[PDB]
């Protein structure tokens, strides 16, 4: 089993991402790829999401990508890669606006699409077992501890996010 | 023109688009801005967006277009373009993905994003009346007349529509959140 195009994809990318930054430094990148931190970048759309692909530290990639690669290719594996991508790109546009309204441009990271996995993948599990999407219970805490693991509302609105998909989801049948 | 800049381009976008479409047909402009149909085309980004910059009939594009000028220019002009494209971006993203999901690929029209804009508007001015915003007690109600003119009213079924909640949803949570600040 090899995780899909979506979840690699996007692993790759954050890392070649964390590569520039590392090189160029975190301000050159971010100068590309940061939320709209001028209005003469406002309709440079790209920015409403590419904030997601940028970490800052070692401890911040590794453990956002490992939580995208076990939620995000379980996701993608039983639901698939359109599945991963909407929630992934509601999830960054929400987190992202909320974070920028109350703390300025200047973030980056895939903890918000995070939190909105957390949301979607626990509850269905819970809401629709036999749907085969759930969150393994060792793991629910490696992740709640992920999800007390700071105390933030940019990432309540990611959870949310998940959280309503996944009700819409155990709606249907 | 009055009308703000994002306002002013979204509604230029969807006249030049409902244009072409009329002309080479709705059918070959789908093919281009068409939700993802196929596994080959996940990955063309802007079509997620793009679905709602098509209409199929005169009324459709009408009202919409209406609507979204009425209440995005509002929006717009209060609350600035940025507020106005994040409600225009998530609202068109998690309506056409209600609407794919129950409904297939083949869709389109600014009316999830209408659905947003008249919730949060509405929601603001109730919670935040000195935010400036508000939905005109008359014109809530040329909405209200309406769910309330088709819902009791009535006429086809119950126009609570599939990818009209996800749509208000959006803009509800987004106007609960500004109003939520101050």
């Amino acid at each position: 089993e090899r995780a899909g195009p979506v979840t690699w994809v996007m692993m790759i990318a954050c890392v070649v991402v964390f590569i520039a930054m590392q090189i160029l430094g975190d301000q050159e990148v971010m100068l590309w790829l940061a939320w709209p931190f001028d209005p003469t970048l406002k309709f440079e759309f790209w920015r409403y999401f590419t904030h997601a692909l940028m970490h800052f530290s070692l401890m911040h990639i590794l453990f956002n990508l490992l939580w995208w690669w076990y939620l995000g290719g379980a996701v993608e594996k039983r639901l698939g890669s359109g599945k991963l991508i909407v929630i992934t790109l509601i999830s960054a546009l929400l987190s992202g606006y909320v974070q920028q309204k109350f703390s300025g441009p200047w973030f980056g990271g895939l903890s918000g699409v995070v939190y909105a996995l957390m949301g979607y993948v626990w509850l269905r599990g819970e809401r629709d077992p036999q749907s085969g999407i759930y969150l393994q219970r060792g793991l629910i805490i490696f992740a709640l501890i992920w999800i007390v693991a700071g105390w933030n509302g940019a990432h309540i609105a990611g959870l949310a996010v998940g959280l309503a998909m996944a009700f819409v989801d155990s709606l249907n049948a």
